[PDB]
């Protein structure tokens, strides 16, 4: 099948600024658990024992072909770990293609800031490569064995829109989903889904900065990231110029910092004092780029669960970074996102569900005249 896979279309659910899960099943006979989707990271780990926030979790005990790999693994964030238990069982996704793949599972016994207390989801697939994998590369990632396993061709696509929706479309792409023509950015290393940003403009005026600054250290692609996270010197310059763009209002220091929220009565944001933010990808050929374009509906996140105000207060989804620049869901839910793995190559569209006024619209658009893009990249 090639083009249109009707039966994965709409298998992603989620909540606002809590991700996006797709259901799945462990073992035999098969256990449902909904998991996030994260191309930021490399384990599938599920929940194992009962947490409180936890709808479910996995029962190893339940399972005639659970085997144990008698390691453990312990996985520290920034702000929050897990720690479990190694093994394999069968896992396959009902929304998904028609297989069952004997893969890799952390069964989770013991956690902090990680599980959100009201979410839905109850483990996280992580899509990126064996690189990056806990404790170590060896141990093979869930997209890795299910291409191995089976002939699911070695690509998926995410759609992202912003309760929310979309689609994880596993082995191919649905033309559904997108308009106008795919662009491809090469990935840099296969770890993280690491690309090259080679240009930035804030309402169209370039920020003419080194470019190697746009990707120190990093630039990844990341549905397990919310926001647009930038390194500080370019957030610095890039906030600078929202600020100038932005200027007919005043809001205070820490709203651009995301250390209060701004509100305003309903239906009545101003959107269009907002400049829309373009980042020029390197692209497939020599001195060729493109440019994805995303608006202040997408870095302007609404926050529901304010229990002090009776307005629509958003959060500024844009932040700084030690780690690199992170295109999370204030990127993708702009764009139809195609990871091609056979080819080493993601692909941005315009998506068809992305949220847009009548006077702006997220754009993909190439191809332009770019020098000197390998000197973007950090070594
Ligand atoms: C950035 N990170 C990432 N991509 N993956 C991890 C596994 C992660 C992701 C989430 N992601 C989320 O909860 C989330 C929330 C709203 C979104 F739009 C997207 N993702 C939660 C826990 C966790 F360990 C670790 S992380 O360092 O925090």
């Amino acid at each position: 099948r090639r083009g249109s896979f009707v039966e994965m279309v709409d298998n992603l659910r989620g909540k606002s600024g809590q991700g996006y899960y797709v259901e799945m099943t462990v073992g035999s006979p098969p256990q449902t658990l909904n998991i996030l989707v994260d191309t930021g990271s490399s384990n599938f780990a599920v929940g194992a024992a009962p947490h409180p926030f936890l709808h479910r979790y996995y029962q190893r005990q339940l399972s005639s072909t659970y085997r144990d790999l008698r390691k453990g693994v312990y996985v520290p964030y920034t702000q929050g770990k897990w720690e479990g238990e190694l093994g394999t069982d069968l896992v396959s996704i009902p929304h998904g293609p028609n297989v069952t793949v004997r893969a890799n599972i952390a069964a989770i016994t013991e956690s902090d800031k990680f599980f959100i207390n009201g979410s839905n989801w109850e483990g996280i697939l992580g899509l990126a490569y064996a690189e990056i994998a806990r404790p170590d590369d060896s141990l093979e990632p869930f997209f890795d064995s299910l291409v191995k396993q089976t002939h699911v061709p070695n690509l998926f696509s995410l759609q992202l829109c912003g309760s929310v929706g979309g689609s994880m479309i596993i082995g191919g792409i649905d033309h559904s989903l997108y308009t106008g023509s795919l662009w491809y950015t090469p990935i840099r290393r296969e770890w993280y889904y690491e690309v090259i940003i080679v240009r930035v403009e804030i309402n169209g005026q370039d920020l003419k900065m080194d470019c190697k600054e746009y990707n120190y250290d990093k630039s990844i692609v990341d549905s397990g990231t919310t926001n647009l996270r930038l390194p500080k010197k370019v957030f610095e310059a890039a906030v600078k110029s929202i600020k100038a763009a932005s200027s007919t209002e005043k809001f205070p220091d820490g709203f651009w910092l995301g250390e209060q929220l701004v509100c305003w009565q309903a239906g009545t944001t101003p959107w269009n004092i907002f400049p829309v933010i373009s980042l020029y990808l390197m692209g497939e050929v020599t001195n060729q780029s493109f440019r994805i374009t995303i608006l202040p509906q997408q870095y302007l996140r609404p926050v529901e669960d304010v229990a002090t105000s009776q307005d629509d207060c958003y959060k500024f989804a844009i932040s700084q970074s030690s780690t690199g620049t992170v295109m999370g869901a204030v990127i993708m839910e702009g764009f139809y996102v195609v990871f091609d793995r056979a080819r080493k190559r993601i692909g941005f569209a315009v998506s068809a569900c992305h949220v847009h006024d009548e006077f702006r619209t997220a754009a993909v658009e190439g191809p332009f005249v770019t020098l000197d893009m390998e000197d973007c990249g950090y070594n």
